[PDB]
């Protein structure tokens, strides 16, 4: 019913999911309690229309769309897993996969529909043999570069409980570690408390590298490696003071489920203040941001910036090269003693204009070259696409991440089952 | 109280507004009384917080922000040009102008601070400075090209009732008039029906071409030129029987205050069925999409596209060559027998990433060369702005219209008064 209540139980259905993952990923049984802790987390959120958590002085409406499907679509999807599991017990889990019908469990959320979304499906499937096609032609696995959120996730209305769901996270694993030779994932927000590495359902240490801070951080190989370059020593641990005086104030009764809810970025801090429409009172937004100012401690090299309505940032800086997600994938791959000039195949997946520069540092390095699948766009973004790249042809548009789920399930079906 | 009333007190107001910009760029005297109908206007819409517009079925509550802000600003702007125009009688109404202190006004509405408006000012000054001197360089007046929403005009609710205000539509006219050759306006919504033409308070004969459907229609000299280019004349005739079955449907009681609100564009009609967050309730908007899905009559050429939760669609098309601003600013000034490769500055403003074309074509024409001023942007547009765009020094980044337009005010001020 509260606040915190609903953070520990869908952390608590994560590490289950995680451990689920794990089970499927490694040929380990699959535990019919550890379902049954996503079968109670989903019927949690389906008794009381939305759900509203409250404390001991504010009372918050919470959107929990994004996570009431990811835990009814992983339900419908471990029940056939299980009911084919049962049916024939010794075999092995891709061959099970195989005989799952993914396609009928997520077609039914497809907001333009199900006709839109067999094409889409088919258009991406046979894509991404085309990207597949790479390794017996280069001799080599090719390199896949992907964006989080609005991309392989859904959106969620909250960052703070933008869970992955456990279909996902066992397709994009297992396309990886057949398919690719490097496998990377670029987000916006840290990588934990709370970060992507927290939100995934991933193995995290296999064949998919997580990075946070358009890619200024990064988990490999079992160490955490922060690129600093632009910001200072002093400009750095200062944000790190700054939340600790953040931490605490979030204990006390100012929330961070407000969207993305006070993230730890590596060069700075990015805390939302604000709901649309108007979730939370215009007063205590007003208290919340002046109470944050007053954490500043001159200055002290913190700068402080209102940004928009909704967010608000505390950013280091100012020497520096403004970075982006195609310095992440540049120094990355700089780092891993690899290469986008080799000739090969580069598959590239984003929602959003900061995925753009990616796609650009690619076309700089391989214009034979790079293929990219672009989630939910709109016109110009498509029309940016197309720009950035020569074709066209080596476009790919789609209008929900489960369409690309599903395409690389099939591929899998095909490739390693047979 | 009603919808009617609402529109038809904003309409009637704008074409008072667009008498009192005459009467302002005229040398005309300033009607007291058509003063007092802007003031009424604002004290109806300040007394019941908001305002809730009901009919004779449902109930809608509407964000009037945008349009108190715009009445407020042009009270205090006339307020202001009456008080010294009572000092002294038979002065020119720029030089009454100079003596108006309009940062004052417009400087209490940057959601970022007055300190920021006033280094965003003169940033902004300088690089419009830098704009108007290539006139004494090439000996011709340089082009101005700029978007509207968001870029010269601040966002409304409604499309319906996005009124221009007064001041803006001065300065704009006289900085057009006074420093530029060619100065045109690119808009996605219509001419008319309410259209850019409806919403502006611009003389619209005058120095200022304003266009309609990214550049597809334009308004010169005393007719609407049309480029279907793409578009069929079955694909078109076809959209306006639509549209017959639109208008009609508007007078029962679906409305058309959602966001665009049934748009009638050359190649296509936009229609807005749902407002963010939830205004108007999930049912009516399912009834209005399945009524507009009736009276698309086989198929017959026009194509459904459900787009965004928000938004909806229904194209003609397929034949053409997907048309962007680019091919707007391309058309316009191929029809008008000028060039962009003439040695000279081109200044180019927009706030949304499908102004980029704009730019785009530009630097493909004038790489020393274009200016570009954007309003509100994002970190990944600006950076994107600043990759088209070979500098960076050539690039101005503001966050509201009336930076630019109180820069606008400075400029005509210093060189066309002195
Ligand atoms: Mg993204
Ligand atoms: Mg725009």
């Amino acid at each position: 019913q509260t606040v915190d209540d609903f953070k520990n139980l869908m952390y608590k259905m994560q590490e289950t999911r995680r451990a689920i993952v794990f089970a499927l990923l490694n040929e380990k049984d699959l535990t019919k309690d550890d379902v049954e802790i996503l079968k109670r987390a989903y019927e949690k959120l389906t008794d009381n229309f939305q759900r509203e958590m409250c404390t001991l002085t504010t009372k918050l409406s919470v959107n929990i769309g994004d996570e009431t499907r990811g835990l009814e679509k992983d339900l419908k999807y471990l029940d056939a897993l299980m009911n084919i599991r049962r049916e024939e017990p010794n075999l092995l889990w891709p061959i099970i996969m195989s005989r799952v019908d993914l396609f009928s469990i997520l077609a039914n959320y497809h907001p333009k529909g199900k006709e839109t979304f067999l094409k889409e499906y088919e258009d991406t499937v046979k894509f991404l043999k085309t990207f597949i096609s790479s390794e017996a032609i280069t001799g080599k696995k090719p390199i896949f570069i992907t964006d989080w959120d609005g991309t392989m996730k859904d959106y969620c209305s909250q960052y703070a409980t933008n869970l992955q769901p456990v279909y996902s996270a066992v397709g994009m694993t297992r396309f990886a570690a057949s398919f690719t030779r490097i496998s990377a994932v670029l987000t916006a927000g840290p990588l934990r408390g709370p970060g992507i590495l927290d939100l995934t359902a991933m193995p995290i240490d296999g064949p998919v590298m997580f990075s946070g801070s358009w890619g200024r951080e990064w988990w490999l190989s079992g160490k955490r490696v922060v690129h600093q370059d632009g910001i200072t020593d002093e400009g750095f641990n200062a944000l790190q003071r700054l939340d600790d005086e953040m931490k605490d104030l979030l204990h006390t009764s100012p929330f961070a489920l407000v969207g993305s809810g006070v993230q730890r970025k590596v060069d700075r801090l990015t805390l939302g203040v604000q709901t649309v429409c108007h979730h939370v009172t215009s007063e205590l937004s007003n208290r919340y941001q002046m109470a944050v100012k007053e954490r500043m401690h001159n200055s002290q090299i913190l700068v402080f910036d209102p940004s928009t309505e909704l967010e608000v940032e505390v950013v280091a800086h100012n020497s520096g090269i403004i970075w982006n997600k195609g310095n992440g994938v540049e120094r990355l791959i700089k780092s891993l003693g690899d290469s986008l000039q080799s000739p090969g195949k580069i598959l590239i997946c984003g929602d959003t204009l900061s995925d753009i520069p990616m796609v650009r540092q690619a076309v700089k390095q391989n214009p034979d070259g790079v293929l990219a699948i672009f989630v939910g766009a709109k016109m110009s973004l498509r029309e940016e696409v197309k720009q950035v790249i020569g074709d066209e042809s080596r476009c790919c548009f789609v209008s929900c991440p489960d369409v690309i789920h599903a395409a690389m399930s099939q591929i899998l079906n095909e490739h390693c089952i047979g």
